[PDB]
């Protein structure tokens, strides 16, 4: 009863907008084959399913596909009460001043967003069975293929009535037209969604937040590039008075001889760059940046949330697509038991990538002693020569363990009870994050923190791996075995993920050139929409936040990432992906407390790699306190001889600050080591206090309503007021 | 037009509900004079309001007084639909599950409410002139004296048929029945209002919580308690060995004497049970027991304001009693030309407190040098009876300049631009707790801090007051001075606000035996109705969370403060204040940032107490570091030793580690100095960051909707279903 037309056609132009009637608007197509006893049950499915709508009321055109096995489409309408009808069930703003539901006096993206809540929450009547979202399944499984809204028009050219409103996302947004040009933000949300607006208004955001950390990374890094001299540290070392004699001890015992400082002017003249003075006050801006990044968007926040609706009580239950049977009325207990050995499958997952990055330093010591043999162009050194392969085949490993990661991601979180549609990805979020946390950071987090220290008596180190050799640094701090794999794994990523994903499709343009209902063609976006994009700034916003004491270019890889990043996926938001449902979607949510949960970890980590990592406190305090009559010889602060008065001694000259032989107390820890973990240890105090006191002190005086939205809210209270009478 | 009765009495009884005519409840009182030009204006001011009372409708008996100068009363009812009309003004919940605005099937605490919104909302209609509450201005000033509900009954008996609301509240909450029984809380709501009951469900949470922090407070006590031995320090120094023939440098070298360890021993026994070692797990647990406090508050939250209602979005606009002309339609340069001179100017009287500090260490080295001289009963030492007196005097000047700042913090806040009814108070709690704070806490800042450090090369310190005497300090850390100072100042202000509080009407209790609209007689509460009640235990929650690395009994003194106060001010909320509006409020509003910011500041200083003051830091590396060959003597860790071979030595022995003489940089912190200085600046760091991270820990594990109200408020969602169809 009820039924569709079942076969109605009359094409003519792919630019219609109505079935053959005109002045009908287009909301959904669906698709399914039909030309051919499972399929006579599948057809049932399908032929009962299209007098629940009629019940409900639509207009259903079944034009005929022309070519393949994927047969007849369907089209649809919503009437005008019809599109009324849920239009108050929904709270919905049409139009200035926009009010709900009961407007003065439209567009397609909210016709089909209702069309789909009318599509949604309908029934097969068998055993409670299948609504949309189980024909969703049905997509999944059954007869039909591909449920999508219209899109516009063909993405290259311009029906003449038409609303173009693709054809200005091409020319004025997308790729190969007006690159560097701001930003539509507002048409964005009108023809695409919302979680699609609020990503690129975060990418806006997020783009000129990093202009302003940039111009700083550069007035840092030409305060350490403008001087010539150096000063004094990293030009004793080779002066023409020798000063390289010094013998160093060398490392595994074995065949490593006993080195001399000549070879250390080649790197350390690019770590006077790097460690100087302005990455303290790069981190400390750092620090102040992000703290300033997140509250200027929480700025940002409210006023699109204002500016559009955003509204959050609306009638979203629940979808589960997953299958669960009841009788308990409100096995629970089972499935508590089954969630803590779920969750902990992944917990036994995630030691494996900190047990490959102990694969990865095992390596580098093992190659070093076949790189010490073969010793111009470029004077690249046993040792820095060792840190490029220690980071680009390293990076080739985070690269592999993060591919095979994200298929048994999802192959795990369906299986970790994929519940309520949106907690799924919810889930996801902090299941797939946590990997990239330990795939991409951990390595830096060794060459940081574990590497450079724990060396022994007589060098002789707690030898990790039961008796095998311990991990030995370089005097300099190691820094560039941190600001070298740094930018490899950043700079690697970048390259990796736009020119393989950029000139991927743009070989596909030029291959095109030299040498109808078709929209459906499109690849359809997965469920998981906007997930891959949003953890691939979040990871880039790891890097420009978490490790920026050293490498302060940092900001400057972030921005010609983004300013392509920003085009290369909306230009794939058009010209590649089927048309999504415009769903509304609040502030990130997810991602959220995950850019806090980095900021709040970010001012710890910079003052680490500033203290316990760069060779600069060692030379603060050599500099403030050991060229005085109290252990030293010289009239003032000055670093006048630093380098082979702070060596320790062996019956050779190492890099840490033991005592010498014949000292009462010889070869123990002397009394400037001391002094200088001292003055270590009180710079990671006072930098995180000031730093939260700022986070503090920013976020309590500059508010979140700000200027305008305090008074076009009030502003809008001033007219209600006139209106409600 | 449309006036009172302006006369109609009948009282019979001061237990009526109703005028004369019986089934009215009664709402407000007011009363006024008028038996006798200034009056005949203000007559008219008020004679010419009642029009507007009857015009919006309501029942107006005048009963007159029988006694005094103040005249006739004036009582107010509203009928049941002039209920009911401003019942859909707010939106008020009546009756299991409640609903908005329109119900099943009262009270007379919401009948009071909106009939004050009844009141409130009124006009004068001269200039725009006086609302209610500018009749509260005239009350303030013109002929109107008090207006307020009236009160259930008399507070000490129980008309038969009347609710008995007070009587229970006399029975089961108030002094002297039922001291130690536990909470009537919802049915506090019931009649006082709600500010009142998220008072008491405040302080009912507070003492529970208090109660978990005090068991564990003489577990940590009686563990420094139980040690008779004391193993190795306190214990040598007044050995029958001697010990004590050390001969300290003395102060000020005017008429101290090279004095001797002899005289710790009263003193540093009683320092081994307040610094040993639960106090490291006291201070552990305090900074997680204040980190539980706040959220399993926060669980506390969301369900008060779940079981009732506690609506935010109702229409309380502005109020603003100040006086202020309007051109501008949106000077306010000058006015924030005066926000900056007026803010500043208590910027300028906060510094006297910290400038009140100075005179009383000045005080405690002068008066030292007479309590040297007359030297058994009490062992009270030229030290700790020195530093009895720097607390109890101290106290005093502290009780002195916080009464005087009482008066002169309203006198300059209603200065300070005293707008919009709530920000006055909003803006009097930023400005009165920060003067609290440096009125109680700077005092033991000093002696935790600044006190014990600072010394000098032959002890020549830095000389304070140009060139006036510095401060010294005793072998142990200087921890007493501050811990007999915090039970003085906690302890004597739980006195002054208690005994000089609940003593003051027992005694008008037992001089009333031994030796009617009657309920206006009762003292009117101020605008400011829980401030300094509130003020009053957010300083009293300082004490406990931010000075209990010593003193871990302080707990035990907020207990029997609170389970006293809890009953103090609620007996003087029922038998001594006039029955106030029952207004709705939200969370404590005002103090909730300041709990925060106490918190966040616990953990501070809580480590800053363990390092800096406690000399334990220096014993745990000397057990640790300096009991082995290297600086050492012993066979393994042991403090078998130590106050002999870790003082300094002069050429005398005093505090510091200094370089002994004979050395080649001698009087010059040694070697054993910076490892101290190392240790404790590392134990800053892993303490704030375990407690930090605990802090995050707990608030991300365990949710604030716990587990019954994200039930209760699904099961009520389970039934606007049932009842929306």
């Amino acid at each position: 009863d009820f039924r569709t037309p079942e076969f109605e056609e009359f094409n003519g132009k792919p630019d219609s907008l109505f079935f053959t009637d005109g002045q009908r608007r287009i909301d959904f197509i669906l698709v399914y084959e039909d030309e051919s006893g499972t399929n006579e049950k599948q057809k049932r499915k399908r032929q009962a399913y299209e007098s629940n709508l009629i019940c409900h009321g639509l207009q259903l055109e079944a034009t005929r596909s022309v070519s393949d096995d994927k047969l007849v489409f369907v089209k649809v309408h919503a009437p005008w009460e019809v599109l009324c009808t849920y239009a108050e069930i929904m709270h919905i703003k049409l139009p200035f001043e926009k009010s709900r539901m009961n407007d003065f006096y439209f567009n397609p993206a909210t016709r089909s967003r209702i069309v789909y809540f009318i599509l949604s929450r309908v029934k097969y009547q068998v055993m409670n069975n299948v609504n949309k979202f189980g024909i969703n399944r049905l997509v999944s499984s059954g007869i039909y293929k591909a449920a999508f809204p219209l899109h516009d028009c063909r993405f290259n050219y311009e029906d003449i009535s038409c609303p173009s409103e693709r054809y200005l996302l091409y020319r004025e947004w997308a790729h190969p037209r007006s690159i560097y040009k701001k930003q539509p933000l507002d048409l964005i949300r009108k023809y695409y969604g919302e979680k699609i607006g609020i990503y690129f208004a975060w990418l806006g955001y997020y783009t000129q937040m990093l202009l302003l950390a940039a111009v700083v990374g550069v007035a840092c890094f030409l305060y350490g590039y403008l001087d010539q001299d150096n000063c004094t540290w990293s030009k004793e070392v080779c002066d023409p008075d020798i000063g390289g004699q010094i013998l160093m001890c060398p490392q595994c015992d074995r065949l490593c001889p006993f080195w001399r400082l000549n070879i250390t002017c080649e790197s350390s003249k690019k770590l006077c760059i790097f460690d100087s003075f302005g990455t303290l006050i790069f981190a400390v801006f750092m620090g102040v940046w992000v703290t300033l990044f997140l509250e200027f968007w929480k700025r940002r926040q409210a006023e699109l949330e204002y500016e559009w609706d955003t509204v959050e009580l609306q009638q979203e239950e629940q979808a589960r697509p997953e299958y669960e049977a009841q009788c308990n009325h409100v096995t629970t207990c089972g499935k508590c038991i089954r969630v803590t050995l779920c969750a902990s499958a992944v917990f036994f997952w995630i030691l494996l990538i900190i047990a490959s990055v102990i694969g990865i330093i095992v390596y580098r010591l093992s190659v070093f002693i076949v790189f010490s043999t073969t010793l111009i162009q470029k004077y690249l050194t046993p040792q820095m020569a060792t840190s490029i392969t220690a980071s680009i085949i390293s990076f080739i490993i985070i690269m592999i363990l993060n591919t095979i990661y994200e298929k048994v991601a999802i192959m795990i979180t369906n299986f970790e009870l994929p519940r309520t549609q949106t907690d799924y990805e919810n889930s996801l979020t902090m299941k797939m994050f946590l990997f990239q946390f330990v795939n991409y950071y951990s390595s830096c987090f060794y060459i940081a923190f574990f590497k450079g220290k724990f060396v022994g008596y007589p060098g002789d180190p707690v030898y990790l791996l039961g008796k095998y050799r311990s991990e030995e640094c370089d005097p300099g701090g190691c820094l560039l075995e941190l600001t070298t794999q740094l930018t490899i794994i950043m700079g690697g990523k970048a390259i990796w993920n736009n020119i393989q994903e950029v000139l991927l499709p743009w070989v596909m343009n030029l291959i095109g050139r030299y040498k109808w209902e078709q929209d459906y063609h499109l690849q359809p976006m997965g469920k998981l929409g906007l997930f891959y994009e949003y953890l691939e700034m979040i990871i880039q916003f790891g890097f420009v936040t978490l490790f920026v004491a050293s490498f302060p270019l940092a900001p400057l890889l972030a921005l010609v990432n983004n300013i392509l990043e920003i085009r290369v996926d909306a230009w794939k938001l058009t010209t590649q992906f089927r048309r999504m449902v415009p769903e509304k979607a609040q502030d990130i949510g997810a991602w959220q407390p995950i850019m806090q949960g980095i900021a709040i970890l970010a001012v710890v980590t910079n003052a680490m790699i500033i203290a316990f990592t760069s060779d600069m406190i060692p030379r603060l305090v050599y500099y403030w306190s050991f060229s005085i009559p109290p252990y030293g010889d010289h009239t003032y602060y000055t670093m006048d001889g630093y380098i082979n008065n702070t060596l320790s001694v062996f019956n050779c000259r190492y890099r840490d600050f033991r005592n010498p032989p014949g000292h009462p107390q010889e070869y123990k820890h002397n009394i400037y080591y001391w002094h200088v973990i001292a003055a270590k240890l009180a710079f990671i105090i006072v930098m995180e206090h000031i730093i939260y006191s700022v986070k503090f002190f920013i976020s309590y005086a500059i508010p979140d309503v700000s200027k305008i939205t305090k008074s076009k809210i009030k502003r809008e209270k001033y007219l209600t007021q006139k209106l409600l009478h």
